[PDB]
């Protein structure tokens, strides 16, 4: 009815999102820089719950320890003034030229040691600001050519780095968990751990896997042509959806980071349906870039639209699931039977069950339509508000 | 010098590859069916090591137990006559209309029970023929629309199915392992476990993960735009590369299944380099389709070219790694340093090491070129046989 | 309010769409064949305006001249009984094995001559049934490998074929125009004239270009990652949008042919906006496949949903353009200025205009935001029926 | 034997290629700027024939008329000192913020007039330096959202701009032709005239089409998944290949601009085969970026590798076509018959030829294999230097 967000909806934004100045590989900045304090204040006015940051977004690279304390205190006063929270933070291991061949998996060992120290420094700061999740996006971990990177040795180095970070937070007693953010490419030709599945598999080889989950981004899995709600379902099934980055992407091309709801709208519908039906309770974080065509009024419009589109889709997905005609259609398509065990009776009874093979009427079973198109048109009508 | 294969090179082919009759979604078959015995004999003459099969390739669907024994005995006599082996087998859970919504994750429970019994029947046959690996490709597990498949319930059903199959082989005492073959799409709109990473992650949630690995296919990961040698490296790092399907693919489109070496030739070079340097010792299996333009002479030509291209690339990758100028280039690009631990000295010494942060010269480190382009041009010259 | 189609909405369907039996490259048919007469009757009941056909959909391949006349007369009686029209027809030059290397650009000259005679035979039949457009989809014109097809010689052969067909219809006095339907790949590895742009360029080299236009399909341009409404705009700008195939596609992969509205929903919105604002008056033809999961009740549901989704999107696009707040936003984003000539004053006055260069304030111009994000969120709200 | 380039091989490089400082959307520059004079000298030493430039690469934006003359004179002295030529130039209408919504199709009319004056100024300079081709890449012409750009009005504006530029060069008497460079996306979400086909079609609607051709880039057509040699063949067939940009791209993702030969190596082979067999005589221009991992020694290595790989592939493609076994294979696959007219006898004799339809043996024709796989393996063996 009214799609007004409140801090209760847990919407969060990175400083680097509304603060993106619009520099792209072919053009100069179109907007001036935003003071972090100014972004916190404007986002609070729009109904956001909190903000996130990379170390270098908050404290400019090379800052003296005294300049550092000054930047943090001003930030903390804006948070106190507005009620905004800081649920996640991350490290910039991709902008400075020293990270041109990676941070944790750089071929040069001294760069890998520096990347870990820069990371540990910001974990301390994140805990101080109350963050519960620490994200890692290995944007420069990867290669443009085959001989440049032995990927088994690089995964060893990646494992070593995350194991050391887990040792660090456990030895310090911190209540923070790690979330790896996959991306298949850009800025490297191929990035290691390119999808949610590769990241989930990797985590199972860490020494303390319970401290690590994923931070998937809508557009990154779509850059590989994959179904984002399906990957999120697999992450939820594994118990590893620790955080999520929401935005939009129009297919397989450069990372667009459009506002949430733009891009593949039906995938956004099915994502919100899943998050809300699974009871995901973390932040709904937007990692987006207001297009460089926009002035600052367009930046705030784009940020507001992120939140608005989430709340419209939440209403439509709830109306879909609550509709008795949809519930009947779900039974007609046997979603109830999918949720029942195949063989709770056990292996031996399955083998002795002649109705499962010797006397199974395969032709009768094959003729049964699944009724999925009528179900999908009910979902389309609900999304478009065309139920009457 | 001479690129002649021998059974020692372990090249294997599925019956369904050379026997593909050329039916595609827009056209009729262009070739008559091949008798399996005839394929075994022709492949042996070409230097292959063995063949693989789906149950329905060897025994036509619906066969009586007596027709079954007859088809198997003829096959076994061809194997005895030629020295050919059968290292892998698999189940067809995708062609019959009863599998239109899947086998293990079909919404209908009776279809899921039938799919397991059809599978178990062929595992027994595979063990009898001496197969060491049983492949599962869930070609119909997936969906064209969002509401048709709850993916968490479907992963529960998938886990239940593989757990029951593991219970079966362990209770029977069989020495066979399972290999899941990922594919991102086609014939379903999205297929569950779409990439090597999703399959590896899934396996870690099975009750006896040691019985399960992956069977990646070159073209399937490329249908998601991913780097196949990188995914194979991750599978090798995890200890899960139990088998591999070799073929070629020209980018993101329908599954072409071209002969190996066609498609992305440099990725084929880097794949062979990795397999041979990691000492992969399983079968080099070709899952390919000779194009429907071809008559049977072109089918055998295409099969021979699979083997030929592997052996040329093996020679070029070995020449690359053995070249002293390449070894010097690898050190110049610090591949030796990538293989050294980042912090064997431990967390505490890293934190107290001022050379890792307080006194690290980031500008000096940043200026060091990685020399990857000279290394990659040496690899190009070796691939093209242009070293002089 | 009520999204009921009538024959006035000009919705048409190919016989091969609702009649697709569900055979795909990995599985058998899931539905029995439909008699063309039965499809005409069922589609009329749903509110369709007419049907289209390939020669081989209506008259089975190899039919005797007498069997032929019989199939046509039964069809014509169904059309008379229902009021259905036949606005377009086409030729099947892709299913029979003789067309495995193409019809018009087959390397074998005798096949190319046969393809033209099979085509001419059906043009006569289409005119008899009252078709105004004859579509050509060169599904097999192309190659899997580089040496198999000299593309300059193949374009010569393609031009020769269309020139001869134009000579034929002009010599017979027929009032029919030709529409080339591009597709980038599938079933050939690469298909010639792969996009709307390549087809439009080709037409300009024909002897009588006025007889030829394009028949773009939503999903085909999306298989190349292109923006379909943009390509349709270019076709409309050139005066060549003679017909259109509507369906849905989820990105770059095999040709899904989903029902219209599925796939990229926002692109469907912008397509309907363009067609209706440009006053396109041809048929709105659905070239779709009801998924093979469906029985015949699902086939009719899917066909009805094609029409329903067009009419919902038509209502939302009209509400968008009629909204005074949207009209103000369009002026704020200077769409009115885009439609004004850049230099109606002429070249010399442009060169002497110091306000265009010497005294142009580039910094002031650069600071002006384009306001596109607020405009796009108004379009999203209209699409979702969330204006209040 | 020796793959040493000489100026006779006509290899050219843009100033912006070797001079790319390595700034990407996620990171800072890794290399200092190169003085244009220094690049001219280094490229001459490597065997290049000439260089190309955007206006802003040579003369920094905002330069005074006196600073301008100074930059040009220094450049001209380097050209005189080295023998280097300047065969092409272009305009930068994409970096400055004023071009954020385009140059020729910007919604703001005053920006469109400025873009034309900036262009005309550099055409005069290009003619002075002896360029024969003027390239236009409309990198910012396009949109991220549907309502922001009416594409018919934008094509009107694009046509108006190129028509005015043609009026200008004809009124000045200049001997220069225009080449439009297509790209499907990046930096805009969708770019207008996204492929070679759309550009060729557009040119036919200009007032003086003979002055305009295309400048295709390998990686740009591959960003749409298209076959670059096929698109080049269509451009050659139309008589419009006025220039070409050579580089490499690994599939559908961000524009990588790798050195030529990297990316899809077999497509590079077939491109060189086509260019050399068609007798293309323009510049072989590399539009590439040495990866930001590299220092200046790696920049020159990467530039040299562009030239080296062209010359290796030229030798292998010539060996392929000269091989008598390949010539026999081409006849076996009926490439000779593809080049013969389908119906030089004319329409009426085709209609009366019973051997073309009534008495055509379609089954006999269908059984003939095309022998394309043996031909393609000969091409692979030649590419890899594996003929013995
Ligand atoms: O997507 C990448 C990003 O914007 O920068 C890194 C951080 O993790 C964030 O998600
Ligand atoms: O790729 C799919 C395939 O050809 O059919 C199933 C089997 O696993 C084999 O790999
Ligand atoms: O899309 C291809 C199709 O379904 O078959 C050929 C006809 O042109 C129709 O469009
Ligand atoms: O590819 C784009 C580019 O590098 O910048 C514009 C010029 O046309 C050149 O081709
Ligand atoms: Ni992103
Ligand atoms: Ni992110
Ligand atoms: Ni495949
Ligand atoms: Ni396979
Ligand atoms: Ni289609
Ligand atoms: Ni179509
Ligand atoms: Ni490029
Ligand atoms: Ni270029």
């Amino acid at each position: 009815m009214n799609y007004q967000p409140t801090p209760e909806d847990r919407f969060t934004f990175g400083l680097w999102t509304v603060g993106w100045q619009g520099r792209d590989p072919f053009g100069d900045a179109t907007r001036r820089a935003l003071d972090p304090v100014e972004s916190v204040r404007r986002l609070a006015e729009l109904g956001a719950h909190g903000v996130t940051f990379h170390d270098d977004d908050l404290i400019p690279f090379g800052s003296s320890d005294s300049e550092r304390e000054e930047h943090v205190k001003r930030f903390r006063q804006a948070l106190d003034d507005t009620g905004m929270k800081v649920p996640m933070a991350t490290t910039n291991l991709f902008t400075h030229p020293v990270f041109k061949d990676g941070g944790f998996t750089a071929n040069d060992r001294d760069v890998r040691r520096y990347a870990l120290r820069k990371t540990i420094r910001n974990i301390d700061l994140a805990v101080e600001l109350g963050a519960e999740t620490y994200v890692a996006w290995g944007g420069r971990e990867g290669a443009e050519s085959g001989g440049a990177k032995d990927v088994r040795d690089a995964l060893d180095r990646m494992k070593e780095a995350f194991d050391l970070l887990g040792e660090y937070v456990t030895s310090q007693g911190y209540d923070i968990r790690f979330a790896i953010e996959p991306k298949p490419n850009e800025p490297r030709g191929d990035i290691l751990l390119p999808t949610v599945g590769h990241a989930l598999a990797f985590i199972e080889r860490l020494e303390r896997p319970e401290l690590y989950g994923v931070n998937p981004e809508v557009g990154h899995e779509q850059m590989a042509g994959l179904n984002f709600p399906h990957g999120i379902a697999q992450a939820l099934w594994a118990g590893k959806l620790f955080h999520i980055d929401l935005n939009g992407q129009n297919g397989i091309k450069y990372d667009q980071d459009l506002r949430f709801g733009a891009g593949d709208l039906r995938a956004a519908f099915w994502l919100v349906d899943l998050l809300e039906s699974a009871g995901y309770s973390g932040p709904r974080h937007f990692d987006f870039k207001p297009p460089r065509t926009e002035d600052f009024d367009g930046v705030w419009a784009s940020a507001a639209g992120c939140m608005r589109n989430y709340l419209i889709l939440k209403e439509r997905a709830a109306a879909f699931r609550a509709d008795p005609e949809v519930q009947e259609a779900l039974r007609a398509s046997r979603l109830d039977e999918l949720a029942r065990p195949t063989a709770a009776d056990g292996l031996q009874a399955l083998l002795d069950d002649r109705s499962a093979f010797e006397e199974f009427d395969v032709d009768a079973a094959a003729a049964r339509g699944m009724a999925f198109e009528r179900l999908d048109q009910l979902a389309m009508d609900h999304l478009l508000g065309a139920r009457g």
